[PDB]
């Protein structure tokens, strides 16, 4: 069974370990823990019992960013991903949430094509955004338009 819940803080440690295998480029702990709190709509994925997935957000105004989505990679290509953005696009709609605003790495086709499945549209390109080993790497900047619903 797969349940979406609010991810607490005794869920931090498992969510942390999920990080570092699933990204390409994880967070330090710093970024990591400071991502929390006051204004976070953070979510977790439990896969049976144990955690699948966990997102990120903060939610500002009518407006909000997916800071991180990360789904640990025992659990990859089994529609989990999709489904806690969905249950996040949702929650979102609900507290008045109009755009969800991402920012990926332009060579992250997995993330693409899961932010493309939900609707989500390429705002703009920013050329050789993010530092890494190999130099630069473009940022896509990608808005999602939430529709609002009756209640
Ligand atoms: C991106 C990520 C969250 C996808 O989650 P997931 O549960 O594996 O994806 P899902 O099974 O729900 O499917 C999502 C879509 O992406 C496509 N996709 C998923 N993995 C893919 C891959 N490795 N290559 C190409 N396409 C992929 C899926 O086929 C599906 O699209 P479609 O069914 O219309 O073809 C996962 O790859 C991950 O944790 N990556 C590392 C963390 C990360 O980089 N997050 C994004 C930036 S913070």
């Amino acid at each position: 069974m797969n349940t979406i819940s609010i991810l607490s803080t005794t869920d931090l440690p498992a969510a942390w370990q999920i990080e570092q295998r699933a990204h390409a480029f994880p967070w330090s702990e710093k970024t990591f823990f400071g991502n929390q709190g006051e204004r976070y709509l953070n979510l977790k994925l439990t896969a049976d019992d144990r955690m699948a997935a966990f997102a990120i957000t903060q939610v500002v105004l009518d407006e909000a960013t997916l800071f991180n989505i990360a789904v640990d990679p025992d659990f990859q290509r089994r529609g989990l991903g999709r489904m806690l953005l969905e249950h996040l696009i949702d929650e979102l709609e609900t507290r008045g949430v109009v755009t969800l605003w991402l920012e990926v790495r332009a060579s992250n086709a997995a993330a693409i094509a899961l932010y493309e499945s939900l609707g989500f549209n390429e705002a703009t390109i920013r050329r050789n955004y993010y530092p890494t080993a190999q130099g630069h790497e473009d940022a896509i900047i990608m808005a999602l338009p939430i529709s609002m619903k009756l209640h």
